């Protein structure tokens, strides 16, 4: 099996499909893994969702590359068996955004928020087809979000970047705070180079606040959460001030 270097590692639960991992989380809702193997250092895996609502197929995040993304939608092929209407990416960096082709040349709708979008170019990333953007509270403008079903996004603040978003599972105890949140464990708030010191733990709490009776809390790199890995990632950002 896959032994990442950073991530979770393989528990019951988990079923391995090529190169990825998937976990069921809720009936509607499951994890994708997938893993970018570093040379001299090993694989670092990456999760993202997949919910279904009715007859359509919701993604949150892509894989790290076109293929493993392309794996994810033939996941959803052989366990859903239904199409997949929209994926919401969470920001401009590679674990995040790295398979939008293979989502555009499957006909899926992309959506990520304004600024990612803007961004993209510049990360090596290519930008969603649809810009979701911001009220001064962070909730997204619902006109910008069409037929999202129970994807509730919202925009804590800058943190791990000045972009990144958060998905809530409507219908669900779930949500999900892709780099954002680390967890309850976590030594460090991992890659911190295009990140916002000064708010980090702001948008933090304020992932917390806009998801008040979310208990399992997903993020990138670490197993499903309660909510203390949103308040250690809020203690954490809290020293970098
Ligand atoms: C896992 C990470 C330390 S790396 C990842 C991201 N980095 C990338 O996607 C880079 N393309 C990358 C470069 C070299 C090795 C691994 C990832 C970032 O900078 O937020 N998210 C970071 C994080 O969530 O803290
Ligand atoms: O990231
Ligand atoms: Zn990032
Ligand atoms: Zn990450």
């Amino acid at each position: 099996e896959i032994r990442p270097t950073i991530g979770q590692q393989m528990e019951t639960g988990d079923q391995r499909f090529g190169d990825l991992v998937f976990r069921q989380l809720a009936p509607n809702v499951w994890q994708h893994t997938s893993y970018l193997d570093m040379p001299g250092f090993g694989a670092v895996a990456s999760n993202g969702l997949i919910v279904r609502d009715g007859g359509r197929v919701l993604v949150v995040d892509t894989a790290w590359t076109d293929d493993q993304t392309a794996q994810i939608l033939n996941w959803i092929k052989q366990e859903i068996n239904l199409p997949v209407a929209l994926a919401v990416v969470t920001h401009a960096h590679q674990d995040k955004m790295g398979g939008m082709d293979a989502l555009h040349a499957a006909g899926i709708a992309t959506y990520a928020n304004a600024l990612s979008n803007q961004l993209a170019p510049q990360e090596g990333m290519v930008a969603a087809q649809h810009s979701l953007t911001f009220a001064a509270n962070g909730w997204v403008e619902p006109a910008t979000a069409p037929n999202f079903g129970p994807l509730k996004v919202f925009y804590p603040g800058p943190g791990h970047t000045s972009d990144n978003i958060t998905v809530g599972i409507d219908g669900t105890d779930i949500a999900f705070g892709g780099c954002l949140i680390k967890d309850s464990k976590a030594k460090s708030l991992g890659n911190l180079g295009d990140a916002d010191t000064e708010h980090y733990a702001a948008s933090a709490r304020a992932f917390g606040a806009a998801f008040p009776k979310a208990s399992m809390i997903v993020m990138s790199h670490s197993a499903p959460d309660s909510r203390a890995a949103i308040t250690h990632t809020a203690r954490m950002a809290d020293k970098l001030r």
